[PDB]
């Protein structure tokens, strides 16, 4: 299981069942959950906690210190969930004292080659981060978010549930749930109707959401004016309340 | 000698004459490697994969991996690499998928630069250059002498025509015809790689037939069918224009405009 | 020891006494590493190269490989890196070409983030910052205190001015004057890196001058000679303006507008 060419630091805690490939480093205070498969040439620095049945591929550096000068070598943390996939050369950095001191990844998230998850970035579940997708720092990605290849997400930006970025998107403002965004700078185009039929969203909920969009983007309404309109469809449909709440948590602004 | 002992060469692996494998490089199960190919250190080779003669693969490259696009993978899908290719630091080449060609194909004399990516089932021809972090996103066909500038993105199923040029940070979404220069995100069509044509020792008549050919397709409100019918004479006259007419003809998915 | 025993230290390498080199890192022939510098694991150091004092080089970085550039024929070119620099995970830095000055120079106190690229013959000055996946083509001169944001691209022979700033995903085809802010693909100008000046503690008097100097090049519809002329006066009165006008003078490719 643990290849004899791996460096498993004394103060590790590799729960039994964990595979480590040759020439891989498991650093200080690195909890690796059970069922996991660490590939070869993988560096794990801590203090870090990895969940179960994850897979980390060759040349990935999970749990390093952000290079951000502001951060001054404090003993901060990173937490990955169960059933994730972390592809070749992905970098995932631990938190900062200037925020939550915990970088957090949830469950069932696919994180493709040379993706970056900067300090204090919080990822939900069932997400897809395509090759070279880069989360600046303090980035929240709610469940089922698909970010196309080479998507750049600016600091403190919240990516809504079931949202979708086009290839080479540069996201500066918050992406509401279900919304699709494209180009640099990113601009709202439509809802992610494919992503709704993936959940088996009722044709009413898809149609109620198709409306909920026009209210925000194509009816000349201020944000606060828009939230008031939705509140009844938000009250009736749980799905619309995800979309409604996603807007309401954008102090800085929504991607238009 | 040529095989470094800190490397891991699986029993099934077939290493030909003059092959070098740097220290800590994995040559995986059912990886065939051809004459005088150099594998650097920190290279992962996963099979079933065929690598031809006199290739040079650099460190941190992951050649012949499975596409993550399918979470429950299929086997056996192939990666066929040809002869005299250069694959630079940290390149990622994925093998085919059973639901398409079931092979990723790379030809001869290609230059694939640092941290570039060739997605599953993508075909590459000869003398192609993929600049740093150029990314092909599955079932992509790249014909000969095609130059993709730094960080060019190619959408699923797009066709990169022969002698075509993409500007840096381009997001190609529709087919790129042979010779056509594309730029930006989404990629718009500007002109033709006249510089590339001249380097190939193309006749000035052929280059001027290709200049007048560009305008027929792009600049004169013709339908693709009208445009093709108009190129019939110039194409039969010049093999170089035929390659252009051919590339537009194969584009059912539409051409980059 | 400080030299981890699973490292390769070529006989002809010159490592200072207190140098640290982590496991499975190559330190090849005619590679010089100065005092205090800390090499991480899985690093490839190729020469002829010279690394200064108190540097840090993270896992998977390949410092001193040949440019894959075809015009390079395998000459004895050099790479030189100064003191107090930080080179993050999977950075690629290439030695120079005889075609230019057979050397790639990085100065002191520069932070170069993960999967960033520094092409052949590229001169990086002091206290610069290259954010994740920033790619410099070749013959690129980045002067002191420059901040290129994540996934910024820079064409051949482009010269990034001092205290200048690019935005994330910027694509730079022309020169960035000193202090200017450049954004998008292609790169556009949008007044100057003011908070950058207010950070280092630039004079209130000079910031008004740089603001009125910016109005000349960009906003008064002068030709570059008409603007270079109208600047001379204000440019003689202030160093900051001279450095701005100097950066404008030395633009071989033209300036970003
Ligand atoms: C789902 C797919 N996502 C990708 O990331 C494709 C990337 C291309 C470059 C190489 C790495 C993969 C996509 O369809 N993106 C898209 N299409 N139109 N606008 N955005
Ligand atoms: C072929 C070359 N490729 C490059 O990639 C140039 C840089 C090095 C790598 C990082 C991205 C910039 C190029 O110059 N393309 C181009 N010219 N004008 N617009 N695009
Ligand atoms: C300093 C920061 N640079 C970054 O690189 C932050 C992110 C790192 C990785 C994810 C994508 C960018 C920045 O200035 N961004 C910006 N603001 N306006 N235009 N660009």
């Amino acid at each position: 299981l643990i290849d004899p060419r791996a460096i498993i630091d004394p103060s590790a805690r590799l729960a039994a069942d964990v595979q480590v490939g040759p020439w891989s480093i498991v650093g200080a205070e690195v909890e690796i959950g059970e069922g996991t498969v660490i590939g070869p040439h993988v560096v794990l620095k801590g203090p870090t906690k990895i969940g179960k049945h994850n897979r980390i591929y060759q040349f990935s550096s999970v749990g390093e210190d952000t290079p951000d000068l502001k951060y001054k070598g404090e003993p901060t943390r990173l937490v990955i969930g169960d059933h994730n996939v972390i592809r070749e050369g992905v970098t995932i950095h631990r938190g900062t004292v200037q925020d939550r001191a915990e970088t957090t990844i949830g469950d069932h998230n696919l994180i493709m080659a040379y993706a970056h998850i900067g300090h204090d970035s919080v990822i939900g579940n069932h997400c897809i981060l395509v090759n070279n997708t880069a989360l600046a720092g303090h980035v929240h990605v709610d469940d089922w978010a698909i970010l196309s290849g080479y998507t750049l997400v600016h600091q403190y930006c919240r990516i809504g549930a079931h949202s979708f970025s086009g290839m080479g998107s540069a996201i500066g403002k918050d992406v509401p749930a279900y919304v699709t965004v494209f180009g640099n700078p990113a601009e709202a185009r439509s809802m992610n109707f494919e992503g709704m039929r993936r959940r088996g969203f009722s044709s009413e909920a898809i149609h109620a959401l198709r409306r909920a969009y026009k209210v925000v983007y194509r009816q000349g309404h201020t944000v606060e004016e828009a939230l008031a309109e939705l509140a009844e469809s938000a009250a009736q449909f749980p799905e619309v309340a995800v979309f409604r709440d996603s807007i309401q948590s954008a102090t800085r602004g929504i991607t238009r």
